[PDB]
């Protein structure tokens, strides 16, 4: 069953890319920085941003999860990426974990809104 409207999800989606990440998720690795083709996919075989989710989002894949999971999945994957390329300590590692209570909280404030 649909739970969560195709065009609620790309509006939620869409609000997870502010200015304060300065585009750190903004788009594809290898998209914006194709030297990193073998270097980047050695570390993270599975990859995700938030262009390509607004797209999945726009094409319903994020509407039967409850929680969101497939979205959350797709958040933890971005998050846990640069987290593990950058190096756990650093300061692109800062900047992802803050991302990703912003990215949460804003999703379950979504899913909130939806039951009351
Ligand atoms: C303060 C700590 C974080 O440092 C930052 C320092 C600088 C930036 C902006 C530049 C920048 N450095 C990025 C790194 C990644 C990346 C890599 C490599 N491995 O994992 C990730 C994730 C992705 C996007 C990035 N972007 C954005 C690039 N858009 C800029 C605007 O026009 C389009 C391209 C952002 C944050």
């Amino acid at each position: 069953q649909l739970l969560y409207p195709r065009e609620e999800m790309v509006s939620l989606v869409r609000s997870l890319d502010r200015p304060q990440e300065n585009g750190l998720f903004s788009q594809d690795v290898l998209l914006q920085y194709p030297e990193l083709a073998e270097s980047y996919t050695k570390v993270c075989p599975n990859r995700c941003d938030l262009a390509t989710a607004a797209d999945r989002a726009a094409k319903g894949a994020y509407g039967y999860d409850v929680q969101l999971t497939t979205l959350k999945e797709d958040i933890r994957l971005m998050v846990n990426n640069c987290i593990l390329f950058n190096g756990a300590e650093g300061a692109y590692a800062d900047a992802a974990r803050t991302f990703e209570k912003f990215a949460m909280g804003k999703i379950d404030a979504y899913i909130s809104q939806k039951v009351g």
